[PDB]
């Protein structure tokens, strides 16, 4: 089914000036951006995003590396959208991220990976809303 | 010196979802994207940046073509910037520019083709603003 996602472009990726090269990943795929936004998250604003990991001692570190420079968020839409683009950014850390994946081309740890995307359709739903509302995202 | 340009994906190039490509083209000619956003333009919007042609007969085309479809707004930064973006995208129409330009690459026709770009510094500046305030600026 066609689902939404929200997918980060992360200050790393963002300063390597790659942002063609990843979004073309998803587009080649199938996926459609149908929002977007290049924007430099305050502290406040990185914490609620991540609020799920309020208490863990890695939460500095998120925060920390995901206000370090200006990022892309967007939502893709399309088919399995969610999972798929899973598929694509490969896993969470770099090293274990299989060869053609855009962590594995692009990323050198796991704070510093490439991008973001939501795990669940539960995690889907909460991360667009608290970065867009329906009037930014435009389905085609 | 280092510049900045307001930049646009027009609807008939994210349309065909090419968004990536266009991307890479600026940053592996040495461009920044610095801001960037994805919207459906209004009316009031595309005929307010495109006011100059308020006049004349092909207006109600342009601003229709501007609205038939979700852009992304954005601004280049970089050495030469204004007039780099002016060498990539090429030449308006379609037919006479040529040789891996943007325009000729994706772009069909003089009136769904591709890319916007400023042409010159005293438009650059007002474009940019047009679209952007400085925080939504993020340099690099």
């Amino acid at each position: 089914a066609t689902e939404r996602t929200l997918s980060i472009i992360k200050p790393d990726a963002v300063a390597k000036n790659v942002i063609g090269e990843i979004e073309s990943r998803f587009e080649k795929a199938g996926l459609k951006i149908v929002a977007a936004k290049m924007l430099q998250l305050s502290q406040e604003q990185a914490e609620g995003f991540y609020a799920e990991h309020k208490e863990r001692p890695f939460f500095g570190d998120l925060v920390g590396f995901m206000t370090s420079g200006p990022v892309v968020v967007q939502v893709l839409e399309g088919e399995n959208a969610i999972a798929a683009n899973r598929d694509l950014m490969g896993a969470t850390n770099p090293k274990e991220a299989e060869a053609g994946t855009i962590r594995a081309d692009y990323a050198q740890s796991i704070d510093a990976n490439a991008v973001h995307g939501s795990d669940s359709p539960e995690s889907a739903a909460r991360e667009i809303a608290y970065f867009f509302e329906e009037s930014e995202i435009c389905s085609r």
